[PDB]
């Protein structure tokens, strides 16, 4: 009865419940965090984690905590990236962004608090669950940090100036900015399920490639509606995405266990409209 | 054997080396992190951790990593607090603030990165050291977060626009991480449960006296606004004395921590 849309609603509900707690003084912080959490989203990253775990074990509800942590990290990055000094976005999915509603100071602090919240729950989860969870926590913490997501964002910032960007720097930027957390969602799920070394290397390649297709797809979604499109052209881009998604499917096919839900998500990611 | 000033220089060198490392594309992030890390500071939090651990074991060098992590967290809060949307400070200790040097976007990200770096190193340290290291990590994570330091900064912003609320602000903003420094050092040293209870109270009192002291220093809203200069001076002195008395009731090498506690009362910034 495993259904991606149903899974996304289950994540939405866990996240809402999480932030619906009683607070006497710092309620505004929790309102700001909850606003960005609840606003919306495909919940791609937490679903990747659950479905990678699902390849091996069916009790996915057991790792909803680390799944929420990763979506908290994704959410904090949007709050900070929307700020006037960076992307300066007023709207996200037709809704006002965090700083427009709560002002910049509170938005900065809610982003900081979501990053910190992800770490607190991963740490508590690891105190409960042991060594494999702490290992998964490292995968997540590393992918979010200076040599992952943040390192990506920095390069993006530093290059606003370049009229011209090298392929090397561009790939790095995209690998760090979005590649690492997509891949980390998959790897942490598998590590939590205690997949074997052979499977881990398969899933590493699958995570790398999925993230690649994802960044190119973002470029296509921008253009039609410093650019893979500028460098390769729309036709080649449309084609690379289909072909990488193909390889992703074949890697999953090479894995013994229940990879069907992950294959579904993988094809859905190729056809998303935003 | 001990010396607080040599310990400060030791933290200084550990941090200077930590940030000395090659990078191919995100080097500016590292320069910005290192900028705010190296500008200087008393290093009170990492020293508290080291001296609390020292009550119980003398190989404090073993926990320099977690001590660095708490200083990374303190440093990241300063970068964010300095931002134009917050305190909007151009200078700190005579030196340009991070955003004046690297711009606001990079400053926001360098703060984010320092928080994340503290967690990365505490996770790595816990993978190598086991359960007590991870319990110490939770103490630090929780004190830094929504119901700790950030909770404090939030209340401080909303109220810029009751004594219970003022109490909560100063305790969260400042108290929590001072207390967490002490408690994490004792947890890392595997202090008994009785000792932990005692140090929690010491940590709470020391953090209260620290915050009142900060408020007094501004003169040359506040605890000063609520109670008055003369009362605040008196509270600082009396809470410090209680701290000394708690330390005296603990079996172990508490002398260095007592010296720090007194120096904290006498400090000029």
């Amino acid at each position: 009865a495993m259904n991606i849309n149903s899974l996304k609603e289950e994540v939405d509900q866990s996240l809402k419940a999480y932030f619906n707690k009683d607070r006497e003084y710092n309620k505004v912080l929790y309102d700001s965090m909850a606003y960005s959490i609840n606003v919306g989203g495909k919940r791609i990253r937490p679903i990747l984690m659950l479905l990678s775990y699902y390849i091996y074990k069916s009790d996915y509800k057991k790792i909803l905590t680390p799944a929420m942590a990763i979506e908290m990290i994704h959410t904090y990055s949007l709050i900070h990236d929307d700020l006037p000094c960076m992307d300066n976005d007023d709207l996200r999915r037709g809704k006002p962004t965090n700083h427009k509603v709560f002002g910049e100071a509170i938005a900065v602090l809610a982003g900081d608090a979501l990053l910190n919240e992800a770490m607190k729950i991963l740490v508590d989860y690891s105190l409960e669950e042991g060594k494999s969870a702490l290992k998964a926590t490292k995968i997540i913490a590393d992918a979010a940090g200076s040599d992952g997501m943040i390192g990506g964002q920095i390069v993006d910032i530093i290059n606003e100036d370049k009229e011209e960007i090298s392929l090397k720097e561009l790939d790095y930027m995209h690998l760090k900015k979005t590649g690492e957390l997509i891949k980390a969602s998959i790897m942490s799920g598998a590590v939590l399920a205690e997949a074997s070394e052979g499977d881990i290397k398969k899933l590493e390649g699958f995570g790398y490639k999925l993230g690649l297709a994802f960044q190119i797809k973002d470029d296509i979604l921008d253009v039609v509606g410093n650019n893979y499109i500028t460098i390769f052209g729309l036709e080649e881009c449309k084609k690379k995405c289909v072909n990488i998604t193909e390889e992703c499917i074949e890697i999953l096919s090479s894995i013994k266990g229940n990879t069907e839900p992950l294959k579904v998500l993988t094809m859905k990611l190729l056809e998303r409209k935003f």
